[PDB]
């Protein structure tokens, strides 16, 4: 139908967008803690601790297979990225510092990103 293509016009627009918030986001991760996931060869508890690991690379794959649907989705994914972080390390280390770096530099971002899906629909 003439729907469905409008429909994912949209999609491919709202991809376009987050895709732009993604690049945004990962800029605040100069030294690419986040990156990748967590290796499970050299965290091999890693699993016992965090129950749905996310980073980088894996919200990039969702991203360009369209999977997010909305921007709670992607967000979702992103405080994933910052709350397994501050769980898994301790206060005084510098992943989770990176983590809380992230968190409040990509909240500006974020937070004009709402507008701007809000804003062209």
């Amino acid at each position: 139908s003439m729907e469905q293509v409008a429909m994912e016009l949209r999609l491919t627009e709202l991809t376009r967008l987050l895709r732009s918030v993604l690049d945004q986001l990962q800029d605040k991760d100069p030294a690419r803690i986040f990156a990748q996931p967590v290796s499970l060869k050299e965290v091999p508890d890693y699993l016992d601790h965090i129950k749905h690991p996310m980073d980088f690379a894996t919200m990039r794959k969702r991203l360009e297979a369209q999977g997010y649907k909305n921007l709670h989705e992607f967000e979702e994914d992103f405080d994933l990225i910052i709350d397994n972080c501050m769980k898994y390390n301790a206060r005084d280390t510098v992943f989770y510092r990176a983590a809380v770096r992230l968190r409040d530099q990509g909240g500006v971002v974020l937070r004009q990103a709402r507008r701007e899906v809000d804003s062209i629909g």
